[PDB]
């Protein structure tokens, strides 16, 4: 039997996590094992299942969530060997997935669907990664709601927030506690370039060239990176990512589509801490990443 | 030959209908039925298809989540010709749905679901829902709810960003106390129905529906409203409508652990106002034709 | 004539009846699950129902109700260990109505899991019952956690804002021990991550509290602040005069980390909380019923 076997085993719906970083114009590599679990020179054919992946969003989701649904990974995203050779004797072989992720909208939940044509499926979730994206710890991120034209005392908190790669040194995030699996139509509307400078300053600017939420960055933004070794496991070094900011936006959207509301008018401030885990003993600087 | 409603339907083929309560909730939707020359004098026959809306409750939210199912309207609340007749050259006509609105619960998502059994050579789920210048989704960002702590309410308030004020009649409305999950159990559900009264002198009735009282509703001080209307500056024919009730009042959740089992209530403070917004375009005469939903 | 089970309540919105077992000496209680012979005629036949473990009709509604995707809220087949009953049931020619004895021993039984014994007869001698198991003590159930205030550590010092929810359930441990999941964690996240965050609750004579972490590791990082106690305390109805609420108060302050809001995978900051206040659970007794376990109404 002739199958695929990712790092990482799949999660409950069949999706494996897949982590590429986005680099020099944001072309690497992904290598994906082909296992024969051999005495035939064989030439296994792997080709996009578009219908899979079909299926999972209506088996998981249902068609009347779709904006839960994952995306098919966009054919000028992405190039494969359509044959891959396994000769006589050996077992194992690599599908070299090369990647373009420039300038890729990290509002989809890209997802490659591979499968063995001639000779077993693989989803593959890309998730493309720098050295500032991830899920950031926002329990110091205080999100304060304007009644009668002032900031209410009371705050609102969240345990994390994701931030998604634009490029090789900005990631976005979506402002506040906008839920990042709301209608995708809505949701890109609020999201936060976030652009990460050498003097330890950041850039904060709405991605919405008209400003429907009415961003507006107070002060100016910083950000500190420090890494720590491991007590217990010495050759771990815990890599951490503090951004500190304050802003306001405004929810437009929170009655549905359609329908025309009074913005609710919030004050976000405080800081999120992006932990990264890296075992120094791997010299690779993908290979070591423990996610 | 289709259905055609001023909204397209939703992501389950569920379209919003907006029918204006009115003089003993008599009121009439015209829906119109389109054709995409017409050359044929055509007899057009609609019915009721009560099996398309049990398969949508039952893809949608599935046999263990009822509560979320919408329902099918009762007979005696609605009322349409049977044929709808299409004269050769017209393409376009105007199916008149007669309802009968006066005492209708919305504690149920009310669905009439038509379908055309002969062209005379396409269904159309219509989500019913009443209105009245008082009711739709109002803004509950400045509506704090405390919970009470050994006998006084906490410093700390939950608030959440919208509450629904559902249709009673011409001019009252009713709410879920606090808040309460609108989407909850229909029978644990409709005990926390607070019916808000709209008089002329400015000021509010807020009473609880369930003649029991079992929630505890207790209002505290004389809740009122004010309506007011602005023009808006980038599109100057557009005029918004705005009405803010404001009230305090205390209730309980004695329904959280489910049903049958008896909990101890969680006692709560509700303060604050909500507001609604009505987009009206102005030089369009009609009352509910002007209305931007 | 029909052949089946009946429960002394009727089942869930899923099909799932919930029967409260006590858990006593050693966790060895019996439940008494009556089998009914319905009809209009009287039953003139000797019957020997079968009566067997439905393995299937339990994976069927798992994946109807919670699907493929949602594992972790998913019933669990009771182990076969926990469980004895007769596999044939004799209904004499007279008699309609029999009892199947179920002989549970709870001992050790892990409450993570909502244990369910799938039930069916297989022969009628010419109908199925999921039971849903739960064992009880005079201190589990759902508690009111309304006065449980959980702050988050800002800057290493807890925060002046609080995070409350309506109810935390305390699970069955053994007689005079339960258990819950320390602060906001969700009773129903990935198992594997959820266990990590019961805290072993035990009921003293002095009226005070042991309140230590399951986690051998203690992964949490759970520390006990003070002397956690508890109060019980009874009123009897004014309406229905033989009616008598049982209330137990647990007072209690202590220190954990969530390490897992990440999702699985991906090592997080852990986000450690001040959990402070007090929960209260309510338990109604008809005193006209002798019984400790008949006279609960649940």
């Amino acid at each position: 039997y002739v199958s695929f076997k990712a790092p990482i085993a799949s999660g409950s719906d069949g999706v494996t996590t897949i982590y590429v970083r986005y680099k020099d114009n944001g072309k690497v590599t992904y290598q994906l094992p082909i296992i024969v679990s051999n005495s035939q020179d064989r030439d296994i054919h792997i080709a996009v299942d578009k219908d899979t992946l079909k299926t999972l969003n209506i088996e998981r989701f249902s068609l009347y969530r779709p904006e839960l649904w994952y995306t098919e990974m966009e054919e000028d995203k992405y190039e494969f060997p359509e044959t891959v050779h396994i000769p006589a004797g050996s077992c194992v072989e690599l599908l070299n997935i090369d990647f373009n992720l420039q300038d890729i909208d990290m509002l989809e939940k890209w997802v490659l669907p591979l499968t063995i044509v001639d000779d077993a499926k693989a989803l593959l979730k890309v998730v493309p990664f720098n050295n500032y994206s991830g899920s950031y710890t926002a329990s110091s991120m205080k999100v304060y709601t304007y009644i009668n034209g002032k900031p209410d005392t009371n705050a609102r908190t969240t345990d994390k927030r994701t931030g998604y790669v634009v490029d090789n040194n900005s990631i976005f995030f979506y402002a506040g506690l906008i839920n990042e699996d709301m209608d995708k139509d809505m949701r890109k509307k609020y999201k936060i370039n976030v652009h990460f400078k050498e003097d330890g300053t950041l850039d904060m600017k709405q991605d919405d060239p008209s400003n429907e939420m009415e961003f507006e960055l107070i002060g100016t933004p910083t950000y500190s990176s420090t890494s720590v070794m491991d007590a217990t496991r010495p050759y771990l070094e815990r890599r951490y990512v503090q951004i500190m900011f304050e802003y306001d936006f405004q929810d437009f959207t929170y009655g549905g589509s359609g329908t025309e509301v009074i913005p609710i008018k919030y004050r976000v401030a405080g800081s999120m801490t992006l932990l990264r885990n890296i075992n120094t003993q791997i010299p690779d600087e993908d290979q070591q990443i423990e996610w």
